């Protein structure tokens, strides 16, 4: 197994993947703060405070109260001074034709300051087809959901598989996956697992957590996607630090 | 089998349903207007001059660029003049918690002005569960995505059946599917059904068609989905009429 930095050299890496990998070995953080937050201000105030803590600030813009593409371009400048990647958690479910217009277009012109967005499989590979004809000369990367965190998910055996050699025959674009596990077995594609807390437990609409340890070291995933527990706390900084601790030390454990 | 009217008086019927079933009767149309336009002009022009013809009008709320509430206020006076429901064709598709969220608040607030809107199955029940604690209280109504028209979809066999059971077990919130086909023996659940042109074809990122006489005639359908058959035509408002009269007697036929 190679490391972060090792696999942001490999031959067949995505620019956006080997940005990301060179920082997440550069600041030892494998984190990735889920933003569920519906003020700008917040948003903003979380970005500058945990930058230096987080490989990656993922949003949902549509939850967003005060969304302006002015809020976006602070983000951005958060994110180049404290070197983490834009990830807006779109969830494109489309057909081709359609999702290409909902990632450029709209109010929120999503591929206009968004490094990576994510897609499910299960309209086809259409999806990906209409998401790269504005992502690839765009310079972007997209994740196809392999695997999802919630009760009755129906992304298990065939429909993983599915989407592991979509991912294969669209190199070009998508850089890796959501996914509970490695699933892929070629180290160019990442993986990021959200549903993570420290403690035992779940929401009251199906979402279940496994922690750092067990998803990064014993699963075998890259890159730990925290919302609540980070969100919820009362120093937010400090709980960012223990889930980058966590995750940082549950992969060097498992490169020995 | 039951008129449209009939049908809109079954004990079981959602009052969305219900409203909807009661329209296309006194209409005498089954066609949904998929109105994948990026101007609210040209969105407004087309709701108001194709309202007579049509049940109920889809939008994609994310690709207009001069998206307001106030565009959906004009929006709703059209469809209380001509009689149809607003769909927003949304594809929520996220943990429960989440989906909350994106369907009552951002920028577009889209429980406040949608009569419906629609949900993939592949996250497992809590998304609907999530949907419909905003939606209940609201009065709205949901459609679960139980099969789709793009080429490669995923959603076949087992994934169709659970589409399936999990709207029937939540008849409370859910109205119906989109889907190629009848595929719920209750009849208290609409069938709507995209990827419909008059002639043979397809486009160039996987969406396939079908005929309304095929997809409501042999299939079983109830409401034909027609975006760009419409769309690009000339004169939209005939082929409104063409697509309305095709799904109509096709409907009618297979009463007998
Ligand atoms: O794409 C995601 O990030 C995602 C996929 C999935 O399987 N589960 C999941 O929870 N998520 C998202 O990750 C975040 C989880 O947040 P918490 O449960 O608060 O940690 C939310 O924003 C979800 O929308
Ligand atoms: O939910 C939908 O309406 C939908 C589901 C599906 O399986 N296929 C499908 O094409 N659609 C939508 O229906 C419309 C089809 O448009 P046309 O191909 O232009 O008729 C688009 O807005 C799609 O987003």
């Amino acid at each position: 197994e190679l490391s972060f930095g090792a696999r942001a050299e490999l031959p067949r890496i995505h620019p956006v993947a080997s940005k990301l990998l060179r920082l997440m070995q550069k600041k030892e953080t494998n984190l990735c703060l889920s933003a569920d937050v519906s003020l700008a201000r917040e948003l903003l105030q979380l970005a500058d405070a945990l930058g230096p803590s987080i490989c990656m600030l993922k949003t949902h813009v549509d939850i967003l109260n005060d969304f302006t593409l002015d809020v976006m371009k602070e983000l951005i400048t958060l994110a180049k001074c404290h070197e983490f990647l834009i990830f807006e958690d779109r969830k494109f479910a489309d057909i081709g034709n359609t999702v290409k217009k909902q990632y450029e277009g709209g109010i929120f012109k999503i591929a206009s300051w968004a490094d990576l967005v994510n897609a499910h499989v299960v309209p086809g590979s259409g999806v990906v087809k209409g998401l790269q004809e504005v992502g690839l000369p765009l310079h972007r990367g997209c994740l196809l959901i392999a695997e999802m965190s919630s009760t009755g998910s129906l992304a298990t055996g065939d429909y993983t598989r599915a989407a592991v050699r979509m991912a294969e025959e669209h190199s070009e674009f998508v850089v890796g996956f959501i996914s509970g596990s490695r699933v892929s077995m070629k180290p160019e594609f990442l993986h990021l697992t959200p549903g993570v807390q420290l403690e035992a437990g779940g929401d009251n609409l199906g979402q279940q957590y496994n922690s750092p340890q067990e998803v990064i070291g014993k699963r075998g995933s890259d890159i730990i996607i925290v919302g609540r527990g980070i969100i919820s706390a009362a120093d937010r900084l400090e709980a960012a630090e223990m889930y980058r601790k966590a995750a940082w030390e549950a992969y060097l454990s498992r490169l020995g």
